[PDB]
């Protein structure tokens, strides 16, 4: 069923694995993300951003996710206020039901970036529900005393991804010696951003349905292992999905200029997304940890 | 709020207007006809096909519907069956929460037709739940005087010249609009109409300039929808129209942004195109400004 954040992520900490949190922003990506971790027997964090709860609604994006767990009542499922910009936005998502909340204000100074994190946290904590800060390159000592302060459940630290799918211009590479250290010093579930590979297969399908990719590339598989093996527990999804979806729904269009049956576009780009969850599930290590 | 079917259809048997029963397969096209409701204040029958249902799951189906309402209570709403084909799948969207349900055995003979119909009204209205039937080959009109009062079915679809899809007179279009009549003088209860999308000239446009290919296609004038709705229609079935036009807009925007790939941006304008679809339909049938 629904729970705390925490609970899926300190088995993760413990155990050293990374659990996938992958978004959503419909109906259509929600039930593959959550057929896949049927699949894999695997754990789930659902995430929603901000855009995609004004999409959706947020009485829509908890309804769905609910209607979903009880559709699955084995699986563990957080949902996840991702990339949250102001307090308001958290307390919202508190109230609306979601289990786990982030507070993006990596942006600021360390001083307001930790007075406004340790102001969700009371909130967030008063009501039961887990909270992510964001910090950051990361510098491990104040990560210390960033978490120490802010009594934060998991934080993102800064190591050298972005989101979207430009992550490297150069060589891809990420500082794994300052997540160690990180680690060490808090002793936290840590949560890698911008953690999308963009697999081989999903570039191809994507630019054979005549998309243009430009030059974008992910972190390559071996480095989210890595993450993992640094202590990573929770491993930001989102491009990977979409690039699979819409190459989907491209390829329909292209090969059949008649076709307007919404479920000859979204069954294919279903199944695609799904195949990208049940891998990465497998290559974070959270398959069969039901 | 959510409603038996017959609450917001008896109101338009009584004062002559139709109510548009548009599909939904997923999220992004029940928000936008609720949004047009909304916008046009009018009542909404919501309708899921056997094959919606399979694809979201009845409690996706029901339970996206039920959010919906909370967030719209002003606006009257029927959840519908469309085309259940078994008494088993009737009585599964009774116990899901559906609150109007259609039996299709148009396909058998009258006797076998009344009984089947007749068995899942026993059920459903037992349930709180208001059942449409087919009839009809066009509809004889004496056959459904007898259907409707042995059956008990609460609206009637009578085949009088339409049908599913975006291809729906390779001639002229004829709608038996005197069988109609004697059809509703007849049976004196809300009449539905099958394959009613008229497939306008925008929505055309659009998707041909989205690079579609719509050969041949035709729909039901707009003016033969009035006179359909003058003629006793309370009921009238609109899926083509909306696909079309909310496909056209995802055409669109793979064809001019080949870096695209936030669904968002797909399926936004695909949503405002659908919700405009409805809004005109409410208006050309009469409902809009009912609730
Ligand atoms: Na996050
Ligand atoms: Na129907
Ligand atoms: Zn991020
Ligand atoms: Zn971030
Ligand atoms: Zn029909």
């Amino acid at each position: 069923m629904l729970v705390k954040g925490n609970e899926i992520l300190l088995k993760a900490h413990k155990e050293g694995y990374g659990v996938g949190a992958f978004n959503f922003v419909n109906f259509e990506m929600l039930n593959a993300i959550f057929e896949a971790g049927n699949e894999e027997n695997s754990p789930l964090f659902i995430q929603a951003s901000e855009g995609a709860i004004k999409y959706m609604g947020i009485d829509m994006a908890v309804g769905m996710v609910k209607i979903m767990c009880e559709r699955y009542p084995h699986i563990p499922v957080a949902l996840h206020l991702d990339h949250g910009t102001t307090f308001e936005s958290c307390e919202k998502a508190v109230k609306a039901g979601f289990t786990s909340v982030m507070i993006d204000a990596s942006h600021h100074a360390f001083e307001e970036n930790l007075e406004l994190t340790s102001k969700v946290v009371k909130m967030a904590h008063n009501a039961g529900v887990s909270v992510e800060a964001e910090l950051g390159l990361v510098n491990p000592k104040e990560a210390e005393q960033f978490v120490k302060e802010s009594q934060v459940d998991y934080l993102a630290p800064a190591i050298g991804t972005s989101h979207g799918a430009f992550k490297f211009k150069g060589e891809p590479k990420l500082d794994f010696e300052r997540l160690q250290e990180v680690k060490r010093l808090t002793n936290i579930p840590l949560v890698l951003h911008g953690a999308s590979a963009i697999p081989d297969n999903v570039r191809k399908s994507y630019l054979d349905a005549g998309g243009d990719l430009k030059g974008s590339k992910g972190v390559p598989f071996e480095f989210l292992q890595e993450s993992v093996k640094g202590g990573i527990n929770k491993v930001n999804t989102d491009t990977d999905l979409r690039i699979a979806f819409i190459a989907e729904v491209r390829k329909v269009a292209n090969e059949d200029k008649s076709q307007f049956d919404l479920r000859k576009f979204f069954s294919p780009a279903q199944l695609a997304l799904k195949n990208v969850v049940k891998e990465r599930m497998k290559l974070l290590g959270s398959a069969n940890k039901i």
